DNA sequence: AGATTCGTGTAGCTACACGAATCT
DNA sequence: AGATTCGTGTAGCTACACGAATC
C-alpha cells in the first residue's frame, strides 16, 4: 500500500542479497556503489550523485578511508574536499564486479521486464525528491 | 545500473520526504509502518519473529527498533515467546499519522503495477 | 535432548541541527 | 558583507555471529 514501505523494504532485502553476494570482496552494496561512481571519473558533487545527504557520505567515506579504500585530497579551495580511488580499492572493486553480475543477474532475471521496473524506481525516487521548499 | 543503487537511493530520498511529513506526529516512516502493522493486527500471531517477517526486517533490528519506541512509551513487550502491544499513545500518534502519510503518498505517487513489481524484485533477492 | 524464540556485542548506514572555516 | 564547502554532536535504522533462555 506505501510506497515508502514497500520501496524501503524491498531495499532492505536486497541489500541482505547484494551483502552476501559480495562477502568476499569484504564490501558492502553502498560501498561498493559508491566506489563504481567514483571509477566512472567535490564531496556535495559526489553525495548528489551517489544520493545520500553530505554528512552520510562523510562518515561512509571515513570507514572507507579507513579500511584504505579511498583517499581524500584537499580541494584546491580549502573548503572543498577531492576524492581518489587508491589501488586496494581499485582492486577491491575490481574482485566485487564478477560478484555482482553473478547477482544483478539473478534478481533481474524475475521479471516481466527490468528496464521498465528500474526507470519506475528512479522517477519515484525523484518524485520524492520535488518535496524540497 | 544496479538494482540496489535504484532501490536504495530511490528509499533514501522516500524515507527522507515521509520523515519530514511525520515530523508533526513525532513518528518516522519506520516506526510509523510498525505501528501500523500492530494495530491492524490486534487480538489473537505478534511475536518477534513474525512482525519481523511481515515488515520485512531481521528480528534483531527490530528488536532494536521496538526499544526505541518502548522508551517513547508507544508499545509494551508480554511474555507469551514475546507479545506485542500500542499503548493509548501508541494508537493517539498513529491515527495523528495518518493524514499526514496521506498527504504525501498523493503527493508522491501522482502504481499499484508497480508496488506489484518492486514487491516481486524485493522477494526475488530474499529467494537468494 | 534437540529444537525454538530471542537479545547482546560489534559494526555499518542514515540524516538533522548547528556551526566553523573559507572564498568573492 | 554575503555566499560557499564542509564536519560534529546527536540520534535513529540495519543486521551478522554467537549464545541465552526456554520447550
Amino acid at each position: 500500500e506505501c510506497a515508502c514501505y514497500t520501496t524501503r523494504r524491498a531495499a532492505r532485502q536486497l541489500g541482505q542479497a547484494y551483502d552476501r553476494a559480495l562477502r568476499p570482496s569484504g564490501l558492502t552494496n553502498t560501498q561498493f556503489s559508491t566506489l563504481a561512481v567514483i571509477s566512472l571519473s567535490t564531496m556535495s558533487e559526489l553525495a548528489a550523485r551517489i544520493g545520500v545527504e553530505r554528512t552520510t557520505l562523510t562518515r561512509n567515506l571515513e570507514v572507507m578511508r579507513r579500511d584504505g579504500l579511498v583517499r581524500v585530497m584537499a580541494g584546491a579551495d580549502a573548503r572543498c574536499k577531492r576524492i581518489e580511488l587508491t589501488a586496494k580499492g581499485r582492486a577491491a572493486l575490481q574482485k566485487a564486479v564478477p560478484l555482482w553480475r553473478g547477482v544483478q543477474a539473478e534478481v533481474t532475471a524475475s521479471v516481466g521486464d527490468w528496464p521498465r521496473v528500474r526507470r519506475d524506481i528512479a522517477n519515484l525516487g525523484q518524485a520524492a525528491e520535488a518535496c524540497r521548499l
